[PDB]
């Protein structure tokens, strides 16, 4: 007879609580928003015992494991509701063909650049080396980004043909892995050449690239919407744009989708679906939440069009439309560790590109 919702503390839960007051107005049903610690850890525990919230908000990737254990109710928005959101967003909340959540927001890396050092951002990765030599002439470098984590290097590695797992029907073929193809090989090779030609240092991490961009020492960086508040502070005159192409192919960053799922154990599923489809996933619902804490790019086409007047948000969506939805399956854990190792190894000379990737491919499909 009520609704309890769980959302992370770093989100606009005050705005969500406001959509809830509006719901309670035309229904009498009280909505309760909470943001417990490590709720994504707590969820699986309480839900397994038929407890927890009616609805949970989290990035889509985690939903795969939840769905596996039957913790989420199957959703059935009709065609009409479905057409209100970007098609690609529905792919993120499919677990073996079944729709298990509603897409809310979209996140993807973008190319961030210093408008004072660089008039126009490069359109290509191939032109970075040359640009770096011109900038070096003035004591500045072209680009610095986190080389340590595959989340950051994947856009380049995947550009010309790499992929984690072949997807073709709301289902992932776990024996169709794309880390050892020519595509990925072309990409990693380009990256390695950057480091050995000294256009990039193999030890650049998150902190180092971030400080460098914020100190105006480097012209570009690769980062996500969470990094914007830090740049603002810095007082750098920055722009956010589409990532560069490689071999004429778009960079393919992984896409994370903020999702809302219904507890399979809830007695209030009809209430949940009504709250979600008719209160929250409306221009006014996203707006009340966004006002509290920005969502970034959103899945609802109508509101995204309003938000896209901010070129940083437009760029985020563009990159996301060209990226790779992050697989929600358990085998993804193998991919993280394997590809992490392959890149650090190829980068440090410890192994060749051909070797490093052949190995990773092996450990994933193992
Ligand atoms: C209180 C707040 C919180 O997040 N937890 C969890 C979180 C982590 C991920 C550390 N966890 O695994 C357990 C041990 C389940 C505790 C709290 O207990
Ligand atoms: C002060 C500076 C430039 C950054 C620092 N750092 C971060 O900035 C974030 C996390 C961290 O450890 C670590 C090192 C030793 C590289 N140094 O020197």
């Amino acid at each position: 007879g009520k609704l309890v919702i769980w959302i992370n503390g770093d989100k606009g839960y005050n705005g969500l609580a406001e959509v809830g007051k509006k719901f309670e107005k035309d229904t009498g049903i009280k909505v309760t928003v909470e943001h417990p610690c490590k709720l994504e850890e707590k969820f699986p525990q309480v839900a397994a015992t038929g407890d927890g919230p009616d609805i949970i908000f989290w990035a889509h990737d985690r939903f795969g494991g939840y769905a596996q254990s039957g913790l989420l109710a199957e959703i059935t928005p009709d065609k009409a509701f479905q057409d209100k959101l970007y098609p690609f967003t529905w792919d993120a909340v499919r677990y073996n063909g079944k729709l298990i959540a509603y897409p809310i927001a979209v996140e993807a890396l973008s190319l961030i650049y210093n408008k004072d050092l660089l008039p126009n951002p490069p359109k290509t990765w191939e032109e970075i080396p040359a640009l770096d030599k011109e900038l070096k002439a003035k004591g500045k470098s072209a680009l610095m980004f986190n080389l340590q984590e595959p989340y950051f290097t994947w856009p380049l590695i995947a550009a010309d043909g790499g992929y984690a797992f072949k997807y073709e029907n709301g289902k992932y073929d776990i024996k169709d892995v794309g880390v050892d193809n020519a595509g990925a090989k072309a990409g990693l090779t380009f990256l390695v050449d950057l480091i050995k030609n000294k256009h990039m240092n193999a030890d650049t991490d998150y902190c180092i690239a971030e400080a460098a961009f914020n100190k105006g020492e480097t012209a570009m960086t690769i980062n996500g919407p969470w990094a914007w508040s830090n740049i603002d502070t810095s007082k750098v005159n920055y722009g956010v744009t589409v990532l560069p192409t490689f071999k004429g192919q778009p960079s393919k960053p992984f896409v994370g989708v903020l999702s809302a799922g219904i507890n399979a154990a809830s007695p209030n599923k009809e209430l949940a679906k009504e709250f979600l489809e008719n209160y929250l996933l409306t221009d006014e619902g996203l707006e009340a939440v966004n006002k509290d804490k920005p969502l970034g790019a959103v899945a609802l086409k109508s509101y995204e069009e309003e938000l896209a007047k901010d070129p940083r948000i437009a760029a985020t969506m563009e990159n996301a439309q060209k990226g790779e939805i992050m697989p929600n399956i358990p085998q993804m854990s193998a991919f993280w560790y394997a590809v992490r190792t392959a890149v650090i190894n190829a980068a440090s000379g410890r192994q060749t590109v051909d070797e490093a990737l052949k190995d990773a491919q092996t450990r994933i499909t193992k």
